[PDB]
């Protein structure tokens, strides 16, 4: 007559497993090195050549076509959407939040998704580079630095948050739970019950730090380590939506997205 925090681990991680086009050992197949291998994109001439089987309407418009570093901030966009998208199913495997009021689902999803992003991300980064487009480009983390400005800006930090965090050897069913736990924080802002969303937050914590001692009996302070990477995450969102902000006012051609427009709204 006890919950079963074990079982509920499990059912995070296959919810995890069902909705992530994306997990790290797929990403880690496909970045090892046999049909639709990914195409490397490592400078404009191989950007080019990748847009126009990848992604071929975004380079079908002649001149018209935007500059390469707008078609590029296009494309993580979309894959920001996709991934927005992917998070609101995987949340109601959580306990509890789906029993919350549809405002407060909607405020934990709105300042959680990007912390989850870029937790997430690590799984598809090594040092040399980046897998994209549905597991189909590599792009490389030098490319993306030679960019012109603002534009090189976006991604090396993510990169350097990644290498550290791939440095923890995560397994898919810890990053569950964390992406999980990222989602369930009480002190967002603007949110109505707190007190439920905070017994959440206890509840899926609790799940998280058991997991951890089972599956990492190597490393004591696992999971003191997860909760600084989600305070971490926390400045790195504020960091990129400053950088979306300046890229807003100062590039005309660099159109944002309505969904994520109105997950920037107010936020920080
Ligand atoms: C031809 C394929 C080219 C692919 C270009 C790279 C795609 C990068 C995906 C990660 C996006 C990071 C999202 C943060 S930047 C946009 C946002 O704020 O949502």
């Amino acid at each position: 007559m006890t919950a079963d925090l074990k079982s509920l681990a499990k059912r995070i991680y296959e919810a995890y497993l069902k909705n992530f086009n994306m997990n790290k050992v797929k990403a880690r197949v496909i970045l090892s090195g046999s049909n639709n291998p990914p195409f490397v994109i490592h400078d404009m001439e191989t950007l080019c050549m990748a847009e126009k089987t990848l992604v071929a309407k975004l380079v079908a418009n002649g001149i018209q076509n935007k500059e390469a570093e707008v078609r590029i901030f296009h494309c993580c966009q979309c894959t920001s959407v996709e991934t927005v998208t992917e998070l609101t199913e995987f949340a109601k495997a959580i306990p509890g939040f789906a029993n919350l009021d549809l405002n407060d689902q909607v405020t934990l999803l709105k300042y959680g998704v990007y912390e989850a992003i870029f937790a997430m991300l690590s799984s598809v980064m090594n040092k040399d580079g980046m897998l994209v487009a549905y597991g189909n480009g590599f792009i490389t983390r030098e490319f993306l630095k030679s960019l012109r400005k603002p534009f090189c800006d976006i991604m090396e930090p993510k990169f350097d948050f990644a290498m550290k965090f791939n440095a923890l050897e995560l397994d898919d069913s810890d990053i569950s739970l964390f992406v999980a736990a990222i989602i369930c924080c009480g002190d967002r802002p603007g949110l109505l019950n707190v007190g439920h969303i905070e017994k959440m937050q206890e509840g899926i914590v609790h799940v998280l730090r058991l997991h951890l001692q089972s599956n990492h009996p190597d490393d004591i302070f696992l999971f003191p380590k997860l909760l600084q990477k989600m305070a971490d995450l926390r400045q790195l969102v504020t960091e990129h939506a400053q950088l979306v902000q300046i890229i807003k006012k100062t590039e005309s051609d660099a159109a944002l997205h309505p969904l994520l427009q109105e997950i920037y709204r107010d936020m920080y």
